[PDB]
């Protein structure tokens, strides 16, 4: 009683151990029930547009694929209010990449890669942009599975910082000129953006553009000037990531080519 197919009684959750602090406030690990992990989001009073984000939850629970972080519900009733997550142990794509003991072998960095586009393409099937794709919002699994994450929330978010494209926090190393110049977002930004997230996974988690600012960034990728090969990408691969990043928008590929393009690439690179 009192609740939706989208509501979960928080009752049902125990607070295990805090996972950090997001564009949202904290984040923590839990159960539900004594027995299914979950992650909770504890949302930051005046960080989102709840409304319509509750409305939209609807719709995000219908997103189901094996590399998308699951949204199991939310808890509503009470401020703060909560978003259920799937919970994955591994942590976050950057961190993970970042630390140098994993010593990866290029196969399972195309994994990830593939992981990734796998989700992407789910999205793109079902016409819903990520708008922030990039490895701190993409996951990992206690068995090195990538998943992508918070897809579709930043149009929630409410921080000029974050929203504005000239603001601190806004992704301007993923994004395409025409995201840059007129804010344009589309598949194809998404496109963008995924060709950067495979840089960074062969990069192991550098910073894009390492040595420029935001505006100097921007100025670069105006002028035609792009990221180049990451010493653990093959040239077939930094082929792959390049495409994604013409100039003209719809000459870069789909998600569903960029798959076929990475199946290609491990079968001739296994
Ligand atoms: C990390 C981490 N380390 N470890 C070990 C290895 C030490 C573990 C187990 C985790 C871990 N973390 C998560 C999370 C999670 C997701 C998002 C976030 C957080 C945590 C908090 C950190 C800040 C970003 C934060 N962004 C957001 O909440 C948000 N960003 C957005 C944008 C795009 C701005 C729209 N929307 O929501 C979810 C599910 N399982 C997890 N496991």
């Amino acid at each position: 009683l009192g609740y939706g197919s989208w509501e979960i009684d928080p009752k049902d959750l125990t607070f295990l151990k805090e996972l950090g602090t997001g564009q949202f406030g904290v984040v923590k690990y839990g159960k539900w029930r004594g027995q299914y992990d979950v992650a909770i989001k504890m949302i930051k009073e005046g960080s989102m547009s709840e409304d319509e984000f509750i409305e939209e939850a609807k719709v995000m629970m219908n997103l189901s694929h094996e590399k998308l972080v699951q949204l199991y519900g939310v808890c509503t009733k009470q401020r703060p209010i909560f978003i259920i997550t799937e919970y994955m142990a591994n942590g976050c794509l950057l961190n993970y990449l970042r630390e140098m003991r994993h010593r990866f072998q290029t196969q399972q960095l195309l994994e990830m890669c593939k992981d990734v586009c796998e989700a992407m393409e789910y999205l793109e099937s079902k016409q819903f942009l990520h708008r922030d794709l990039a490895a701190r919002n993409c996951l990992v699994n206690d068995q090195g599975v990538v998943k992508v994450s918070d897809f579709g929330l930043s149009r929630y978010v409410l921080d000029d910082e974050y929203t504005s494209s000239v603001g601190s926090k806004f992704p301007v190393r993923w994004s395409p000129p025409e995201v840059l110049m007129y804010s344009k977002f589309s598949s194809k930004s998404d496109i963008w953006a995924f060709g950067v997230l495979m840089w960074e996974i062969y990069s192991l988690g550098k910073m894009p553009y390492e040595r420029f600012t935001n505006s100097e960034t921007a100025e670069h990728i105006a002028q035609g000037l792009r990221l180049y090969r990451p010493h653990l990408a093959s040239e077939k691969v930094y082929t792959i990531m390049y495409s994604c990043w013409h100039e003209k928008a719809d000459e870069r590929p789909t998600f569903k080519i960029l798959l076929s393009n990475i199946l290609d690439v491990m079968d001739e690179e296994s």
